[PDB]
């Protein structure tokens, strides 16, 4: 029966290693698929890894050029947790160069987007059959979250942007129930630009932390009520800035406008915004997608003077990172929702020229009420072995 | 319980990408099987891809010569949708160099044909056991559809041709129920030659669009009543000609004879013939198996002056195509049968001499009542990487 | 519930291709396992292929020397029908250099034998757990059938030989029920030597056709009653001789002694002995394991003057063959037991020196009451591609 | 429902080959994973193999350096019995460089440990979800058994050591029920150092035989009562010494102190201590991890003058061995628990310098009340083929 967001978040007093696939290490001598934009998403019975295939293996010739985002040869695949995404084990969800996928308790909705830049469309699959289709409304790269959505009693909202990336676009919040559109609504609130939303839910409410590609170095937040099918947006108030590139941390930050400093750029990220129990991930570097850290900044959302009270490094500054996103196993046993997250560890081009490809690995963590010690989690491939 | 063709076709206002496997791209660096004559066919619970193996991998030595149609080393395999047909994941349906396979609601019938040219025979498997066998009646390459049949309340008819390909042959329409022959009947109507029939059903009626190899550039149609176990044949009236090679589109076409122009040749194709809601696929080229397009030609079947009112390009003229065929997921949720189809994208010999093999990829589409934008769907392998 | 041999054999008016794996063709460019002594055996729900692994892939270095029968690195594996026996898909039944395996309706018994030549022992697995063990009684290569046994209402007898191969040995017929020994009895009748028994059952009776390695060129037959747990042996009377090497067909043959001519040698074979409905497989060559043919010799068992009344070539004389054996899908739908059989197609050493290995492929057939045309079924690998 | 240790051990009158994977042989030409610290562990329905991945294939470049125990790229994997641990077939249990895993009748608990040496922590997974976490208490390489634990009516105790390896450490016995900690207690008894405990249970009692790394050449034993959740420790009295390196067998040995001779070293081992029905495995060499033998030494535990009355060689002195451990299929049919065990056959570095890696194979045996003949079970790879 349909899942219902009835619990709240657990106390995050630290994070533990949940998954890790070592795909590029293993990809050096096995038939692993060139991927990017990963995520993790849970069924009632298993959790799996998800990414967009580039339709080729790493050591295969046709990997030269996989730095490009959109093509006819990409697809959404999922595979068993902590396994490299291989040719013989992956399952294709749908054919597309942007995606999101979530399970509603009853079965799973997966949405892939394809097309030329000016004539793209999305197909909503539900129970591995195509159900519903939607065309560009603004005719400029229709795109979605690049991580799992969240349902509540049958209703799974999904954020789409169609339009410019260096200026105003058109963002809709669609509400689906059984693959069918119930309703949609234009973006609202005070966020000036939305891209790559990273979402979760507890106590009958959904929270996405997205990406202002055009103006903000602080991240905008969409908060959705899946029952009333309404939403609102805002930015994160705290001055611990968390996009990338980003200027240095000020002592005061914006609640309702972009923080200026970098233009027309960023990276996918997430946050868990739960009062004093609020954490933020970011690249350590303000210039590259390098390093990854979590920071506990009580009332980040609303207290525009907040600064960290505790922290944890996931990946060292000398290691490469990339996208990151939220997920939770809503079907886990127990009293509260244990928060999880993933970082994409991109290897290859641009930052590593000697090779002609671009892939990534994954590392996944979930929280602990314990105060566990920390390690760091590099991709661990040796690029010279690919030369 | 046995499936029953009780719905009608949905409104096709465009086509969306359904599947795609990138096998030859991926085949460059994985253990993928050299195949041809693909198709797609649905079970109650999953849809899969189907093709005849050449009993060898692409990069394997024994791929030299896979331009030949019939041998002891071919087989019907199926695999998970949008996966390349690999050595470690394919399932063998039966041993044969021609085939068809369909599910009757209760379980699946798969028919492979083998033998020398003058002493071939077919074995009807049902529930993965062999049940019934049939010998050449005309002792000249017994052959079937090369795509899924259609049942209705237990009764799955299948079209076979035995005889010449450049002249008169003998075509029987067999009716099976549980793998057993109920009845068969010689071809009737006004079609002069039948090969490679592409079939579907709605509202208790079955429609195959086949191939006059010897005379016609317009395609003959067999229409079957699975309840009365009778059939009839005809040609498509419209002058938008759809075999290949074919002469140029006239302004008037034959309802009951072949349109002349090319002799002793053609390609497998399909159509959906549903009044004003009628669509036709064809190669864009009139000379090569190149490009693929869909065209909406209201009353193609019967109105011998009809010309397109809307269209969609699946594969550009500069890309290679090949066979194409119909399928529908009869077990999908909803009110009408959503029409689907596939194009085989042949690579290698003849048209690509530098290599000694012949394989293919797949792209599959299904309809949408939406008016979606279009992309094009090349195989996307780079043949020079195989040199 | 336990299976019961209640039907009789169907009319074999010809044989159809049932399975074929092309393993050595495919083995040239995939991770397939070096095997030998194959067979096919059925569960209630699927039929699979079975062979002894040499613990190495064909293209792998450790394939040099796989001409040897017994070692610590062999195992019984099974895999999905008509798939090459690959490293990633095979299942290990047990660890041993001789075997047999059968399903009793309830679950499956698999028996592997290992050890040094003078201290070997057998372990009876049942439901994938080890249950019962048996030591050499004559301390000279304890060995079993190399193909599936047959049960009836829970009771599966198995023939073992312990002793010399060029002279008298000690052969026991063990009766198992649920992996446990019910009883065993020394060989009886007039057969002078028993090896590699090939068995089937209908109408509550079991028939094995085995191998006199030391004296006979005509094949001895053990007939078992699984209910009374008694047996008897005999030779086949007909002069269509069917071991190999063998002298030429006489006009009269032995019912109760070996036919002389070749000493201390032979090959695994089978027959179906059902009155006028009696068929015999053999190598076409009297010198090599080459070619394979079926011959219909009414009352072969008992009429010592019988000669063929119809025939079918499975493999041409110019192609290599090897072991062969009986199986039937006792759980198939229908009124009679449809007879099946397999031929091992050995490649490599001895007869093909240029390579350092010895493997094989499979071809499987089952009967048809039809009179189907015939093809021939070579392994189809090109040994030069391995050089 | 929860499993309950209600039977006793069967009579071990010898040991039979149970499993064997030939991974390094097969690893020479397939995508097998570099592993070590294997074990075998049973579910209600299947038994599988288990080891820590080094996150790389043997023939892959990133195998250079896999002599190191702890890193970010290790994981616990399991795979189907007697299959090589391959990239496409393994399942990841959890991310860690030390482990144990057991099934409680209802579902399976798997515990992996990761971290830097001075800030490691353990996560207890249960039903493939993370449940409970535990941090270093002594801040010096927190480590567990490296083989399966044992439950009884829901309660699975596990031994952990945190501290020095060449001196006093801190060892806790934790009691889990459903992944949750019920209780834990410091080590007690007269054992001076505990590492790598190898455990089993019958008649409602649990017996681990562990490793005094710092002082003893005789092995300490922890005996646990899972109902009263108490334990005690002791050493094995017999003078048939069974760690490695070890001095030569004295004529009298310690019941309550270490036997002196080698310092700060050893290897994982096991014993079955059941009165006159007591067996001990060890390396044949007293200097290297070479050879493996079983010895029947009645009342080893308690009779400090005991010497072997019967024996069996598993691996010859000229072959390499390594860790070894106990398991039993508690869900097997029958009256008593049949004892099983495994030996890790390490290949590569240190003892084999020509290669830059370190992997292993497995051989598994279980007992027989029979008196079966013996063979020996080398890994069987040829290291020169890797040069
Ligand atoms: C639909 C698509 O191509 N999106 C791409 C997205 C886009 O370029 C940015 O969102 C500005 O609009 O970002 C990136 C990138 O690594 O930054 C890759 C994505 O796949
Ligand atoms: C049984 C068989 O070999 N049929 C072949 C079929 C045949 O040559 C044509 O139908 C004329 O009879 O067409 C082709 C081809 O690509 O055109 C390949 C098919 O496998
Ligand atoms: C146990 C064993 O090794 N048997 C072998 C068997 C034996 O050599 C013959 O039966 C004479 O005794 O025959 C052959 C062979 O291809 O002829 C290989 C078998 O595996
Ligand atoms: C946690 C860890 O690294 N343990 C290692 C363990 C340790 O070095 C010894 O127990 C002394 O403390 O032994 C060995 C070894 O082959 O001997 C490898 C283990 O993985
Ligand atoms: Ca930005
Ligand atoms: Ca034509
Ligand atoms: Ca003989
Ligand atoms: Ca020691």
């Amino acid at each position: 029966d349909f899942n219902n967001l009835t619990k709240g978040l657990c106390t995050i007093n630290s994070w533990h290693i949940y998954g890790k696939d070592n795909a590029v290490r293993i990809g050096e001598d096995s038939d692993v698929l060139v991927t990017r934009e990963p995520y993790v998403s849970c069924d009632p019975d298993e959790c799996r890894f998800y990414a967009l295939s580039q339709g080729t293996t790493i050591r295969g010739k046709h990997s030269n050029g996989t730095i490009h985002d959109r093509s006819q040869y990409r697809a959404l695949i999922s595979w068993p947790l902590s396994s490299p995404p291989t040719v013989y084990n992956s399952r294709v969800e749908c054919i597309g160069w942007s995606s999101t996928s979530c399970h509603d308790g009853k079965t799973r909705m997966s949405i892939c987007i394809s097309g030329p830049n000016n004539n793209a469309s999305a197909v909503i699959w539900y129970n591995r059959r195509p159900v519903t289709e939607i065309n560009t409304w603004a005719r400029n790269i229709l795109r979605t979250q690049e991580s799992e959505c969240v349902c509540h009693n049958g209703v799974c909202p999904v954020v789409f942007t169609d339009g410019s990336a260096t200026g105003p676009a058109e963002t809709r919040i669609y509400y689906f129930k059984e693959g069918k559109i119930l309703k949609w609504e234009p973006l609202a609130g005070t966020a000036k630009h939305i891209e790559e939303c990273s979402c979760y839910g507890e106590r009958a409410e959904i929270t996405c932390t997205c990406r202002d590609n055009w103006q903000g170095s602080n991240r905008p937040v969409i908060r959705i009520d899946p029952v009333a099918m309404t939403h609102t947006s805002q930015y994160i108030c705290s001055p611990v800035l968390t996009d990338n590139p980003r200027p240095n941390d000020p002592t005061v930050g914006k609640c309702n406008d972009p923080y200026p400093g970098n233009n027309n750029n960023g990276v996918k990220g997430f946050s868990y915004l739960d009062g004093v129990n609020t954490w933020l991930g970011r690249t350590i570097s303000i210039a590259s997608r390098s390093g990854y850290e979590m920071l506990k900044v009580p009332n980040a959302l609303t207290d525009d003077k907040s600064k960290p009270t505790q922290g944890q490094t996931i990946v060292l500054n000398t290691d490469w990172s990339g996208y990151s996103g939220s997920f939770m196993d809503y079907w886990a046993e127990g009293e509260c929702y244990r928060a999880c997250f993933y970082v994409e560890l991109i290897r290859g081009r641009p930052k590593e020229d000697k090779v002609w490809w671009t892939s990534n690995s994954i590392v996944s963590m979930c929280s602990s009420t314990e105060f566990l010690g920390q390690w760091d989690w590099p991709d661990g491939a040796k690029i010279e072995y690919f030369l």
